[PDB]
């Protein structure tokens, strides 16, 4: 109602085409806030919503590399890409960098119910007493 014009916007509006079901708005949303001003490599949600589709869809491979760039792009949001990221070492065969990304989501928020889940499957199927 206020103005869709704004990469920030662009960014929320892909996000909710993509919860509801939307990967074509949430792209075309994602290329025009990536080629609008004010979002080159300061906006982790069009990479974000780009490797989360790639991640519905099982396509680890892109997924992993968008979160990695959502993640460089954006710290303040990290708890976002790196808990989809480490997912991704889960996919590639890869305990360690994924628990690590986890517990950077986990020291980012420590009330998060899934990512404690899949630290103590990892730390469970994975590590040590001390651990």
């Amino acid at each position: 109602x206020x103005x869709x014009x704004x990469x920030x916007x662009x960014x929320x509006x892909x996000x909710x085409x993509x919860x509801x079901x939307x990967x074509x708005x949430x792209x075309x949303x994602x290329x025009x806030x990536x080629x609008x001003x004010x979002v080159e490599a300061m906006q982790a949600e069009s990479c974000y919503q780009l490797a989360r589709s790639f991640h519905v869809q099982e396509d680890y491979d892109q997924a992993f590399q968008y979160y990695y760039q959502a993640t460089q792009f954006a710290s303040s949001s990290f708890v976002l890409p790196f808990f989809g990221l480490g997912q991704m070492y889960i996919y590639r065969g890869d305990k360690e960098n994924a628990s690590q990304c986890f517990e950077k989501v986990l020291k980012a928020y420590p009330n998060n119910y899934e990512t404690m889940k899949i630290l103590g499957s990892l730390y469970a199927a994975s590590e040590d007493q001390e651990k």
